[PDB]
């Protein structure tokens, strides 16, 4: 019987994320006991243009970040709005809390107590029909496991070091399945932990998981990745590439970027050479807000010049929104985008996100954020969506490991391919 | 009874936190109920532990495999527990060490055999419809547990000159526990100010505490004492501290080295070091103080400051019935860390439990410094009413889970905090 997909309560608490700060956790319970259970994470390099993420701003209580006004409008105006609706429609459940809200930006109930319900209803659904999540989030796609760009050393706004660039990642994209690229990656991440430690740099992590040293340079960073690939016995290029998140919006001041571990300004011009001449002495695939999430000239520019050879993700260019992909795409800027659920709050629109960028030749990277939960929603995700490529962190913390974990799981029954190279 | 029977039990290699290799289980009943639990591995491990079972090939994982445990999952342990019930935790228990048939679980590996005990225990949870922590009670006072709270990080825990393990913070004045974590965590946060504007390198250890470089280990309790009072609240009454030397790891050649002080100790001069720091700081507890086989040590330890203090035997006894009895013969320290993978059942646990119970020791329920996503001490903290808990500092999901596991068990237990009474 159908009614068995009604919602008898919604719920929602606050527990903490992988930084210590207060998030949502959402639990939607049937009429026939079953309980779906989501919670969501919190960026530090924020878009000026994601979705609000709603908190208290009480100095007295975690520092101004609870979320119990969140949990209210979980407990109150979306459970009443919700009970004794079926969460077999997806794409109905988030029409009715989007249309609750009634705000472009999320910011009456906050996306995060939006997301919250949304991804905690796709699980109540999943566990209905008794099936994995990744099978009930699929809508036609060719399922893969996807090749994962694993950010092993942090800087920027995610570790306290002299680091500019965000993110320095390795992808393990000549393995031949998906437990094998999480070896790789994994040994790689132990033998940098080495080479670090022999040069005095610091090995204690940054907030996904990577090493956290000050260093002389971004291509001292490449360089020191390098000699750890090398000693592991891979060979770059053939089985490790490197991607960035340079998260430039972060680095833009004053009509400059600013590399102030270098003592480098750059116009955008300068800077779309500086990335041309690191592509050319390191195999660099994939660059992440590589520019302001405002210079659309700067990004039109560098899709021109450089897209043609490397991958070009916007992040805060796009913040998961349609509308704002959808303006990306007729003006030809940037070629991937970072899928971040709690950017645009709904499993619905980021569904309409990836679905806009397959339809125009761009791909998709589903990714984590720096304040992360125990949940592992984006590996069922990425698997289901076929999106090919998953950016979840370095290879330790749990916050991290735990979608690695869930990525292994999902490839016992799955059967399915690694993407693989096929990437580029 | 037919729902509680066992249909195959299956393994299969995770990573831990620090990045390597563990081992996860699932018992699937007959009625396709499917109970998983994953086993946490130490870095500071005593050399009276249960056998982590690793495989050694130096071309996988640095020789951190476990393929072997998941292998004896799948074939030995599914094969000689087809069909029978997890009802009984005990006999379950039992027959997992009896076809193991070696003292330390080397045979079949403890991380093979403990996976088995738990995923067993999450099958007959389900089975009764009945949270954990629930099915795991044997009678006792469920509860809400202090946590302590390792918020600097040292020793084999990160590659800082820091010698002690741990420096932890303990809310042993907070009316709740969601009050005690909204405390722990705002005094993290504010530490990670204190340090960052001293140039201390605040980027975390395994435990999710920060790792600077100190001058000493007074300089240490002065940072925290420092973010305590700037975050508000007050030492003694709000928080008092816990460490964890781990002092097995400091332990060589007759003398424990402080090399971080540019000091050594025989053990009378350490036990007058930690009587000096008791007198200057509100230390309550002093886990593994002395060398996992300095029985005299611990004994003139536990003679001299034990009324003063808890003395938490943690490679001293490691969750082990048999050692627990002999020290608590010899006198040797009052309370024990709980770690299900140092003895590697549950029901082997219990028995340590209940045997720390039964002489006035207190038991402090314990994570690894390589953790999992699984939060079964959350649930089992809470289920032996021990009221203290050690699962970390206030970053890293390794770590968080287990509070965040510990907010939902709050929900609905209706239970007390245990607050000053673990004194
Ligand atoms: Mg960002
Ligand atoms: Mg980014
Ligand atoms: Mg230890
Ligand atoms: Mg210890």
């Amino acid at each position: 019987h159908h009614h068995h997909m009604h919602i008898h309560k919604i719920q929602a608490r606050e527990i903490l994320d992988s930084r210590g700060n207060p998030t949502i956790e959402a639990d939607v319970t049937l009429t026939t006991g079953i309980i779906g259970r989501a919670s969501v994470p919190s960026g530090a390099s924020t878009g000026s243009r994601e979705a609000c993420e709603l908190r208290d701003n009480d100095p007295k209580r975690y520092a101004g970040k609870g979320v119990q006004k969140a949990v209210k409008h979980v407990n109150n105006e979306i459970n009443q709005a919700l009970q004794g609706l079926s969460v077999e429609d997806q794409e109905n459940l988030d029409r009715i809390l989007c249309q609750l809200d009634n705000t472009e930006n999320k910011s009456h109930l906050g996306a995060n107590a939006i997301l919250a319900t949304s991804l905690a209803c796709a699980r109540a659904r999943a566990l209905s029909l008794n099936q994995p999540l990744y099978m009930t989030l699929n809508q036609g796609d060719m399922m893969t496991m996807p090749v994962p760009m694993m950010n092993i050393l942090n800087g920027g706004a995610h570790a306290d070091n002299n680091v500019d660039i965000q993110e320095f990642m390795i992808m393990p994209i000549g393995a031949p399945d998906f437990p094998v690229a999480l070896q790789m990656g994994t040994e790689i991440f132990h033998v940098l932990k080495s080479v670090l430690k022999k040069q005095g740099l610091n090995t204690a992590v940054g907030d996904e998981g990577g090493f956290a040293p000050n260093i002389q340079s971004n291509r001292q960073a490449l360089d020191l990745l390098s000699e750890a690939i090398e000693k592991a016995g891979f060979r770059l290029g053939e089985d490790i590439v490197f991607a960035l998140d340079v998260a430039a919006s972060e680095l833009f001041n004053e009509g400059f970027y600013h590399m102030y571990s270098e003592n480098q300004k750059f116009d955008s011009h300068q800077l779309i050479e500086y990335y041309a001449n690191l592509i050319s002495s390191y195999p660099i695939v994939s660059i992440e807000d590589g520019l302001d999430e405002k210079d659309w000239s700067g990004w039109k520019q560098l899709t021109t010049h450089l897209g043609n050879k490397v991958q070009l993700v916007g992040d805060d260019l796009f913040v998961t929104n349609p509308k704002i992909l959808r303006e990306g795409i007729a003006q030809g800027i940037a070629n991937a985008i970072l899928i971040k659920v709690n950017q645009i709050g709904t499993l619905s629109e980021t569904r309409q996100a990836i679905k806009l960028a397959y339809d125009n030749g761009y791909r998709c990277v589903m990714s984590h954020r720096s304040g992360e939960t125990e949940d592992t929603f984006i590996a069922d995700l990425a698997v289901a969506s076929g999106c090919g490529q998953i950016k979840t962190g370095s290879l330790c913390r749990t916050d991290r490991t735990a979608k690695y974990n869930q990525l292994l799981r999902i490839n016992e029954l799955a059967s399915l391919p690694y993407a693989g190279k096929n990437i580029l």
